[PDB]
């Protein structure tokens, strides 16, 4: 693995969203690492559909939450994903609206990362692209974020509560971090973005409930 890596530099990433009041953080790191496969598949770089998601996998809850792989699940067994065009976000759950005319990209099954590890994160990131992501973000500090690599010793990785996307990795004066992708709009963190303490005991759980599809 290179010593850093940022797919947006790459046009692996499309821009950063607002999932609003809907509690569907889970789909936006899905269709985020959808995304990032997609381009690296067909040189399409194109935003997915989140509401897809949060209205058709049935294993999931909608606006109360969800797995990135019961999403990945779904994607592969429905023969596909809508466009986020085609099927667009409206931030809380409807009927299932899925339409194979606005499909836009397929999933073939999908890999979990080793649980806790790090090194086994920053290879899929370096190998495959943006990977889905778990972490606990409910403390002030990471509300807050503005700048430099985040750590807060009370971050809890027994508090997974929110998904987000590992665009990366890298260095920043001495401090090793994970390039993360949220979906709370850009008026939040650095453009939307979040500079997480890498290798530092696997801070906030990030490397606890990793996963990529396969395309
Ligand atoms: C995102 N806005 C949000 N967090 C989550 O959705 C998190 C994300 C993780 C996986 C930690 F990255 N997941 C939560 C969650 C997972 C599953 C369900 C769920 C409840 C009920 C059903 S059912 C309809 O009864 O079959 C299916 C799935 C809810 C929440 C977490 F609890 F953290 F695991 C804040 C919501």
């Amino acid at each position: 693995a290179p010593d850093s890596v940022d797919y947006r530099k790459k046009g692996y990433v499309t821009p950063v969203k607002n999932q609003g009041q809907c509690g569907s953080c889970w789909a936006f790191s899905s269709v985020g690492a959808l995304e990032g496969q997609l381009k690296k598949k067909t040189g399409k770089l194109l935003n997915l559909a989140p509401q897809n998601l949060v209205d058709c996998v049935s294993e999931n809850d909608g606006c109360g939450g969800g797995y990135m792989t019961n999403a990945f699940q779904y994607v592969q067994k429905n023969r596909g994903i809508d466009s986020e065009d085609a099927y667009p976000y409206v931030g809380q759950e409807e009927s299932c609206m899925y339409n194979p005319t606005g499909k836009a990209a397929k999933c073939r099954g999908y890999r979990e990362i080793p649980e806790g590890n790090e090194k086994a994160l920053k290879r899929a990131v370096a190998r495959v692209g943006p990977v889905s992501v778990a972490i606990d973000a409910s403390l002030t500090s990471f509300q807050f974020y503005s700048k430099g690599v985040y750590y807060d010793e009370s971050c809890n990785s027994d508090n997974l509560n929110h998904a987000v996307l590992a665009v990366g990795y890298g260095i920043q004066k001495g401090n090793k971090h994970w390039i993360i992708k949220n979906s709370w709009g850009e008026n939040w963190g650095n453009k939307g973005y979040i500079l997480m303490a890498r290798n530092k005991n696997n801070a906030c759980g990030i490397a606890n409930l990793a996963s990529f599809p396969k395309m």
